[PDB]
DNA sequence: CGAAGGGTTACTTCGCGAACACATGCGAAAAAAACATTTTTTTATAGTAGCCGAAAA
């Protein structure tokens, strides 16, 4: 839902949330939360688009059978983006 | 009669003090040399950076 102090110390907290159970320790968003929004959370992004980036790159080291020339061709590539 | 050898007074610039108590060798280019890294041969061992599948809705 939003973040709400719904309850504790007394059963599963159900205030204004969508929790009905105990023990959150799997995702463990539980209460509510009001510090470090935006940057904390293009990092998890930030990490994944530069996995997929890798992966990316070790797809494409298939084709080109010449490893660090394949890295000189992604900075080519990137120069390319320089002169764009 | 005129150029030259001391001889001094005159203008200018450099050395000290101001009470008497109280309680607050240094820096900077390089150069011979004694020296470690860095290996690769495993290799026992835990896990810690990073990577997809069987599980729930």
């Amino acid at each position: 839902k939003k973040v709400r102090d719904g309850e504790s110390a007394k059963y599963f907290i159900d205030e204004e949330n969508f929790t009905m159970a105990e023990l959150c320790k799997p995702n463990f968003p539980i209460g509510q939360i009001s510090e470090n929004f935006e940057k904390s959370k293009m990092a998890k992004k930030a990490k994944l688009e530069k996995r997929r980036h890798l992966r990316e790159l070790r797809m494409r080291a298939r084709q080109e059978f010449k490893p660090l020339h394949s890295l000189t061709k992604e900075e080519q590539e990137e120069e390319e983006e320089k002169r764009k």
